[PDB]
């Protein structure tokens, strides 16, 4: 574990992330994709090697012994905002269990269903909110990371809120 485990936030590219292991946005299929999932791909292609995983879930892959955990948040062009929403808890869930399985002392996160897969809805509290009710009992360091300059101000706020 961390000595005093925290949550901090980076506005930057996941892939270049300074963590024992990584959070990919993926897609159930195990393919490239776009965005965070994309940028993975480039960095660590050996890890989409049976990658594919149902939405919901998390499954890792090593990358070398880099540990690459693929988790499926909902996209919510297709859920209704309740099952949705059950399912986006539910990939957080599945990444605490990875995590705490690997022993590492630190994680590179980013926000699941946030992106293409928002439905063209602002989730930023609905997903950093289940990655907290997940992450909370865990003793990893987390490192968020996000692209936008006003999401970084509000993910850092809401981690400040909680001291
Ligand atoms: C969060 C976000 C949205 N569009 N792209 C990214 C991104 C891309 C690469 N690495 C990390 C994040
Ligand atoms: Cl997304
Ligand atoms: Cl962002």
């Amino acid at each position: 574990g961390a000595m005093a485990p925290s949550y901090r936030v980076k506005r930057m590219d996941i892939a270049k992330n300074d963590e024992e292991c990584v959070v990919n946005a993926a897609n159930p299929r195990g393919l490239p994709g776009d965005g965070v999932c994309k940028a993975v791909y480039k960095k660590w292609p050996e890890s989409f090697k049976n990658s594919a995983t149902p939405v919901g879930t998390a499954k890792t892959v090593m990358c070398g012994t880099y540990p690459v955990i693929h988790a499926v948040g909902p996209n919510f062009s297709n859920y209704t905002e309740s099952e949705g929403d059950r399912e986006l808890a539910a990939a957080y869930r599945e990444v605490a269990k990875e995590v705490t399985r690997l022993g590492v002392n630190s994680v590179a996160i980013p926000l699941l269903s946030t992106g293409v897969y928002s439905g063209g809805k602002d989730r930023l509290t609905q997903s950093l909110n289940h990655l907290f009710t997940a992450m909370d009992s865990t003793d990893a360091d987390v490192v968020i990371y996000c692209r936008d300059k006003e999401w970084e101000k509000k993910i850092s706020e809401a981690i400040q809120m909680r001291t």
